[PDB]
């Protein structure tokens, strides 16, 4: 396992504490054995997500201080528009308060646009893998969300360079089965979050786009982690070996017609989103009409002018290679410490998180007793570290039978915020999990106390068996 | 006119400039004669709105610096929940990125809840006056928005203590006409924005609520300007003469079942919103489910933890009587300067803006040629001041005929941001408007250089006749 | 009296409060009838000084966030060096923590340098008027401080364009009487602080410098209020009518060999000082050797890197003409309000304060009972405003007699911080003083409760007679 | 070597870069082969000092935003006064812009006070080891500075718990030789900076004070690193094994009459100093009289109000045992990596820095050709790390001989700022120096290209022999 040194130094700290074992026990109980309900004051290292918890630089804070709060025509709106043109070569932007706000603005518009023509009678969206909010917006607008990530993604321990790739065969099959008239859009998720933050190669992006253009399908690049994706392209694709990260990004965006982006990820913010449209003025116009009632006036889109200013600077900092090398090498370091100790993970590690296969750690716990959640709860009780479940607890029940939907993998996600934790915090997390090796055998499994009909993952209360 | 001194001093300034008249001319020329498309660098004093342009205190900025960005369970979410309980006595809160995000969360849920029971077959919402985003969410959810503000509001020059009051007779008629089963909710807007920022009295709020409860109708308090409303109750209602602002606020919230709030207004923020629900756990639960896909996870609701922290401090600062007395006395000063010089305004002045009747100043320009906007542009070319048109340009066309709807008022809104401008900036606005008197007579009227089917006012290109 | 509008708007406020009469009585008593000993919490509007209490801009605070804290070689040290070259054309700088720190570095060095040659046997310093700290350093180094300001300065009510000028006849007499060999340096104070913030004309600066260079005397420009001085030159000297403020500044510094500067005045800071030397490398080298033990390493001089960064931005903002016009116009507005009510002031008003000639207000109080201090205390008690005495209280005892040294003028200085208070705060101050008109005759006078041997103006405890 | 994990996480970063070798070479050349004249932009990791380069917390930054800039009676002045009472039990404070400002205020006053009695005819100061500025102020006031640190301090590789201790026998001998009447003060430096940041034991501090009080000698505690000293007492003295850090601190200050403090060290600030006097009101009054001309008015002492506010919070954070354990453990980590690799260091490591012996690394370079500076320079050329030479280049020339003074040691000081660098930056430094091992043998030595008289080390330009 190799530690990579920060290409920055610390300028401001925030105190963190390890609550006592007694305090953690009381807190977990109070939270109904569901870490999502814990107050942040009961957490030492928080690995719930890499969304909006990042540390900004002094230049981002400085940009906030001088941000223009004007209701219309903020200076920072124009700077953001120029930044999006510089990075992606896209001519239109609509700021949004966060990624799911950008989805909310654009997706209904793309459906309406396909329907206007008389098409989209049985509308679907196709993606390598739809993130949870993205799929939620697809479904709320009456469409079907289809995921066709390569099957190499489901082979956890086997190394592959590009586990976020679309399965091209399945794409062609879906187009023939549903008809191009029913495909509202293809959503290319970079990096492919739900497959473990695995990169999509340039040639796969290009082939997907070429096919889409042969059938007139609109392509949207879900870009929360577009920089981590570009780093991996540069690291693993010989063709981009000597290219700068911005060159890679520039080529990637040749293969989409628009982007939706959570700026809470790669652009190193605490809040913020964006819609950028390459050149379709009609889509831009319609998306602006929806922006007004849902997010805000079109030159701020539900953000303070200081957050647009921070976004402009964060977009530049998120592309820097020295930073990306360190950031992703840190996630790899954590992954390697775990792997070297016999803990099974998705390998290789993606850009922002390490996924631990809990099935192999607790064979005695059946899917429906949430084995990944039992590991997470033990980790919490043992170290004050908060991780999140990507398994059968999250998957939920089959609506037709009302039975626990079958979960192929029982993952614990160790999600890492950008520029917040050092490699010694990474060692603390790895030692806590390795240390549970002889406790895994005795873990019991959990039951429901209160099971909500929807979004159970977030508020269900549980109890050990 | 009486000037009231600031109960604070200046700690940080932001530079503003009066572009040269040719710059102004060039700018307005280039903006297609429509100030909602000017960049903020073309503006000297901005009076477009009082939303999100406020100046925060040093305690608000300090609260931002230590705000908790945790994804779940932020410390500032708990502080906000306690502050809402303290101010309104409401037990449930859902943060939102801004007021229209709170409307988007709650309104669909209220409709579904009324329909769940089998009711709401021809659904309507009734308000003293629906703000523009509020009415847009009502209509987007297939409902009708009915406004029943007292007719005293339309008598501009005649003083009345309570021009934002609901007409109780029209309320009872609407209930009988539509049926209580069709009334999804009553929306009490305080202050009554669309009537000129005019207060709703405590006895009117109470009567509306009592009637609503007889019929089982849910009442929502649209609270962007609740503190300005409470100041006016304390100033004009003998019953609250010796009460504190917080006591007034506490009594007001006994007359609603929930509130929607743009925290960009009275709570003195640049971004931020809130949904608070008094005690209906089921509505809370359903609103939480909608919050997730639209705004964000339920403990941050599309806000950075630093903005929840500023919001807690801002809610406290917004209730301070000395500040409210100053703030509202500044708007009354600008109004009195105008009134004393013979410019007709809605009187008395509301909490946050001065409304000027432009029909009376440019009689030769008919509604369809935009009298208010020609006043607005003139005001921009002469002084760099950007005001907003509340008239024929804003009213729009009637889709049935494509007929320019008839406005009964051609207003110029002079909207004032909190703690940003001095009484001297107020004298600059008034003198510039009083300096136009000779030119009003020679004012032309504008034509459309480019007109859009929706967002007219935001994006239409116009040209002088 | 004419109110001039701010060329900026407010971005951050600081709450201020009027303590009750009961609190003000208690506080003044506790501070032994000496406002210098009051806590800031017992003060409403603070007019004690215009030093370090200014309001910075958003660009100044932004500059502080990215400031380089490096011990040696800070980026901001090089920016400050380039800024001093740009403004003054001086090639060497030494930062200092504030203006008396710059005096402490430079004055000892100039003495030593004059003595090295065998001169300076009975060393003196000559100025138009030595500020208090400046004279203190002159005396601490065993030298005599001589002040030769024009006699027009002592004629309060009679207008003169240049009351800070040096009396050229007295200069030539002093050179002849002491000998050029005994004159360590001439100190040109701009504006002339002790004369009421009155400007020194360009032709007087030039004449003084030409004379100094005939006798080989070193000239130091005490520059705390160099921008206020430059504004007055542009406003009153026909030769600079069309010049920019920077052109005026560039010409003024042609008439000195070095400068000492409190950056807490015109450069708009809360802390900060500077030594700049035109071209004498030897003086620079000696001043750098003294800087090390007294202030800090030579590339920070007792300042954080964030304060050097703010100083670079402040230096530029302090020169803006629209800001100086407003600022100086605010001080003239307060002075004109007083003059129009028959309150005798130094006229015309200087750049940063209004001086109220208290000998005329309180004739019944003789110097040694401190007339100006009697006015200040009554003003404090009546309004919460804190001002400062520029009279016989400050003048202190005669070292020969041990009795009250005789005082020319008995002034009350109303010192105005930059960008902090509005013209409504000025009205407040003027109205409180004007409202004391009838009380002036009966004012009792002051005795000592405790008199410190030196610097008694800062800590003496006094009692009302 | 053991890595200790941070008891905080990162909230703001500052980018740092490793110049290229080319750049590195160019820059060092341009700088005259001397790192005290390099600009910070040519440095990757800066180990010049631990003074004022620390990272503050979010609570410190927040405290700055609400700091009171009042000229007199700032709220923060009173908070600081209470804080010094709480920590040290001292009743009087005088803020100072930094530690040498505090020395400048107090030392001349102690001299004068001893002389007032007719004593101090051949005045001396005695310390375990006077820091450089401290000795400079002693000498500038005509006194002799005597250092009597235990001889255990000069035995680099031999472990001793208390290498900063005074040699009590030499103390008694010096008192007998000079006479108590000539001893202006004893200065107890904690930790003992010049001995390598080595702690002074409680029992040594107590014994020194007891002896002083018997002779009537005033004791001053030089407190820049009082918290690091307190940590070591708790770690190594069995009597304080279960005491809190604050208890240890409280006891330490029982053994002094006053303190001088650079708050740029343990209090975690970028600027700031303090004078605190236990109970001698006369010393306090005299020190306040000198504070006025040299530093500022007595309630701010040359600091902005925001820096006093940060100091109050910094003083509390610098006492936190978890932080101190991490901080001191990080220095120990760096020392253990060097020692485990065979690099000779002062052992055990002190609180804030690692001292390396370059005499043994490059025996082929005489003292006069600068053995430590050639390690530093190559260290800089290979890694971009800047350290400070504590040896022959620092030492100078004997005043009466004028030849290169004999340097006992040829120490490279690796000084570590608080909360700025991670343990991976520590590895980067350890690796850079370890990887020089082979390469050391070929090092040449350096001569002067330009050697200034008394500003040698900061200024001399040098070249390689
Ligand atoms: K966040
Ligand atoms: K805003
Ligand atoms: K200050
Ligand atoms: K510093």
């Amino acid at each position: 396992a190799k530690r990579i040194v920060e290409p920055f130094r610390i300028k401001m700290v925030e105190k963190i504490r390890v609550p006592s074992r007694e305090e953690r026990e009381a807190a977990l109980k109070e939270a109904g054995y569901n870490p999502f309900l814990l107050p942040s004051s009961a957490v030492y290292i928080d690995l719930l997500t890499d969304s909006g918890t990042n540390a900004m630089s002094d230049h981002q804070w400085a940009a906030m201080i001088t941000g223009d709060e004007a209701y219309a025509g903020s200076r920072n709106y124009y700077d953001l528009k120029d930044k999006a043109k510089e990075l992606f070569n896209y001519d239109y932007i609509i700021p949004a308060h966060q990624g799911r706000g950008a989805e909310n603005i654009l997706f209904p518009v793309l459906l309406k646009y396909k329907q206007k023509e008389g098409k989209a009678k049985n509308p679907v969206f196709i993606s390598n893998f739809h993130f949870d909010t993205t799929a939620a917006h697809v479904e709320l607008n009456g469409c079907k969300a289809i995921n066709i990530v390569t099957e190499k993604a489901f082979d956890s321990e086997t190394y592959d360079d590009w586990k976020g790739d679309f399965d091209i065969k399945k794409l062609k099959e879906n187009i023939a089965q549903h008809g191009a008239d029913n495909i509202v859009a293809i959503v290319s998720t970079v990096t492919c979050n739900s497959a473990g933050g695995q990169p999509v190669s340039m040639s796969n992006l290009k082939e997907v786009y070429e096919i889409a253009k042969q059938h007139g399908i609109f392509v949207v690049m879900d870009s929360a982690r577009f920089c981590e994706n570009a780093y991996f392209i540069k690291a693993r694709d010989p063709k981009y070996k000597n290219a700068t990260i911005k060159e890679v990004i520039f080529d990637m965006y040749k293969y989409a017609d628009a982007l939706t982006m959570s700026a809470k990820k790669d652009p190193l913010l605490n809040i913020g989103g964006l819609v950028a449209i390459r050149d379709n003025e009609e889509i831009f116009t319609l998306a602006r009409q929806r922006c007004v009632p849902m997010e805000g006036f079109v030159t701020y889109g539900g953000l303070a002018g200081r957050d647009m200013a921070a976004m402009v600077q964060g977009l530049e900092e998120g592309t820097e290679e020295e930073y990306l090398h360190y950031r992703i090498g840190q996630v790899k370091y954590l992954g390697d410490r775990l792997r070297e100790a016999g803990i099974p993970i998705q390998y290789p590690t993606g850009g922002h998180a390490v996924f631990v296969d809990c099935k192999k750690l607790v064979p005695q716990i059946p899917g429906d007793q949430f084995p990944a959640q039992a590991v997470i709860n033990a980790l919490y009780l043992e170290s004050g570290v908060r991780a999140v479940e990507i398994g059968s607890f999250l998957l939920g029940r089959d609506p037709a039978t009302g039975e626990q939907k079958h979960a192929d993998m029982e993952f614990m996600r160790l999600t890492i915020a950008r520029r917040v934790y050092t490699n010694d915090h990474m060692d603390y997390i790895a030692d806590a999990l390795i240390g549970l090796k002889e406790k895994f055998a005795t873990l019991k499994g959990l039951e429901f106390e209160y099971e909500p009909p929807v979004l159970r993952h977030f508020t269900a209360r549980l109890k050990p068996i």
